[PDB]
RNA sequence: AAAAAAAAAA
RNA sequence: AAAAAAAAAA
RNA sequence: AAAAAAAAAA
RNA sequence: AAAAAAAAAA
């Protein structure tokens, strides 16, 4: 006879803000920074995700590659839904973050520094459609989880892949709600969709525009496969 | 070299009377009783299922929110299939006998505290589907579990939405089954499936009725979604 | 660094004789033997084989009603592919064993006896499809697992229930091949199969022209449900 | 707080030549050999796969029959991507080796060594395929997994059966990738794609031409079965 | 078989 | 990426 | 619910 | 391969 606890649960709002929560991860974390430490996080970052879903512990620690950054693991199933607090990072959480940080070095900086900077860090999810650096800062680093919780900087990039995805078929609609509950430019999306239809319709049309010939094999192999039928 | 060991099985009808069960509930338990008792249960009533077929051990007494009340853990799989008696308690039946004792309140009572209650009881699985405690307190109620052991007080509508569901496509139709085992005023259902055919063509009208939008994402970015081509 | 070591396979042919196998089966075990022991072998078959897949260990003798027979369990899987003998039983070479040894009786027996043992044993797969004992003995014995080691007996019954089921397509067609490689009369399948295709065509005949309701629900509630586009 | 970390991750091309480890798997290993050590290998090959796959330890020795070879366990999943050196062998590199080994004893020796070896051999993969010696040596020993690296010496039927396959449906695509990364006489595939076309072409046709009965069943089975609906 | 096991609010 | 993981005879 | 969990470079 | 592993009554 094993006793179990419930506790009623109560009704508000969610008071998680990615703009504070950004400006708090600024000065907080990133004293030194590296785009060497963001190279690492972000070629690593599938791997950083299997692992943290292995380890069935709630704070871990990464070093990468010589950053340390703890992150609530939200990630190792069941998480278990051990609220992150407003103040926590997550991969996800931190994914966004740091997106949107090396989109505030991209804007804010030299150009000299912007071509050492593209030189030093690749997304795997954008590169592996063919999507390139120079098809524009804000849309290759849209490609980065958590850049949804910046729609504002990222003018609709992020939103406009996932609807690009989803209609192509090559994503789940699943993977479209968390983005629809956002914000941008201060604008809840009860509002930004009435009033905003067209950016959003706008960045569409670009990301429509791209490459996004999916490199499971080699270009020559395709085209030398698909004269025997096999399109892959 | 293991002995093992099995025994005949008896053939006979089933025993287990929704009605005894019920009164027999209704003063065993609920000495106090909450309505903040039940609004915890049916809340977190899907928390509280996924714990019991966790735990691997087979009476389990639940504390909700001081309420404490044991449930033969039939859940926790296998079972396993370990018989419930007829005066026994299980996340189902335990389900419905709340389902229909709310709905003897909603009628035996008053108009303020018939205020109070529906200002304090949430029904998960109804509110999914968007429908709200003024389509009626019979139809919200039946949206819980083990109202098909009520079809009696419960105006075939565990039923109505059983169809309703099946048909629209939105359950498989196995969910179905236990139900046209049930009862409907005294009546086998060999009886009442002939004789009653249309309280039921009914009441599926009513339910056929209702909003029923699925509330995956907001209203106003399904529209939005759907100028788009995803209609999620 | 551990040692894995693996070894030659010969080529040859298969030895195991259903007809020798069961003239085995008959001295060797039922020296009682009750009808009471098949009828709870066969009844509680479907636990019977969950518990040999759960239990890891390969001899398991097991205990019904009071009658110990024991089994080398090729169902706990891996098996491990551990080769019964040729005077092996298993769960399955037991059942069709049992199902000819009924079989035996049915027909050597006087009719007193044959009123008692039809009251007596009970096929779960045959009476699921509404397939009851006065369809024959030969054809309700034949949905036993096993019945396929004896087409002879069994009047290639087990075979066309096979094939109908096949074609219906309420059974994958992998589940027809143990069965091709079978006997009849003495006679390999290469040979039955040119040979014999009568009585085969001819069994499928008597097949077809059965019950086959699904009993997954009443016969009231089907009737009723169709009224409202569900035919389960 | 647990502590974790992931290192940079430089980016060239890939260094394993099949030729080079091909001539240094021939003189370090093979002292002895007997194509009865291949004979183990090839028949138990896939019993010899689910075993390095259940051990959780990534250097293994195997011993078959009496021939010790040892092979990073890059199957025991996860491997875990502990890479595999350009010396090292893998239940895959081991397998085409052999494969090409054996192909080079077929070219390099007599008749009457010819035909005890044709007798030893025998690749489960073929065979299933009814595709039998006779058919050319290059072509049933294009059936072994790993010939792939060696399409110079096996004149594209590794491919060309790939392709066969695929196209007729029975293989997924995903599993012709690794093959299409390859090299034929020295060229590279962006280069043996454009300039080489015909010989796959010319592959692909033979492998046509051949039998590809699947013997799921025995061929007297399949026209019996057929005649009543089933084709398997 | 009036028996026991999926969908679960803002 | 000339890297590493499904189909396996009578 | 501005909450938390699939697709991941050469 | 006459070999060994899904559907299981009221």
């Amino acid at each position: 006879i094993e006793l179990e606890f419930h506790d009623v649960a109560a009704n508000t709002s969610s008071t998680f803000d990615p703009e504070v929560a950004y400006a708090n991860f600024k000065r907080v974390h990133t004293t030194g920074l590296s785009y060497d430490h963001i190279r690492i996080f972000y070629i690593k970052g599938r791997e950083i995700k299997t692992s943290l879903a292995k380890r069935s512990e709630w704070e871990v620690t990464l070093n990468l590659g010589g950053w340390k950054i703890t992150v609530y693991n939200t990630n190792f199933p069941g998480n278990r839904n051990s609220p992150v607090p407003d103040d926590g990072l997550t991969l996800h959480r931190l994914s966004g973050f740091l997106a949107r940080y090396l989109l505030e070095k991209m804007l804010k900086v030299s150009e000299p520094e912007k071509l050492i900077i593209k030189s030093k860090i690749i997304n795997p999810l954008a590169e592996k459609n063919g999507i390139t650096w120079n098809d524009g800062e804000e849309v290759y680093l849209s490609f980065f989880p958590g850049s949804e919780m910046f729609l504002g900087t990222f003018r609709f990039y992020p939103l406009a892949i996932g609807i690009y995805k989803v209609q192509r078929k090559e994503m789940e609609p699943k993977y479209l709600e968390k983005t629809m509950r956002q914000r941008y430019m201060g604008l809840e999306a009860a509002t930004w969709t009435v009033s905003k239809l067209t950016e959003v319709q706008s960045a569409l049309t670009v990301v429509s525009s791209l490459g996004w010939k999916k490199t499971n094999v080699s270009a020559a192999a395709r085209d030398f496969l698909a004269k025997f039928g096999i399109n892959m």
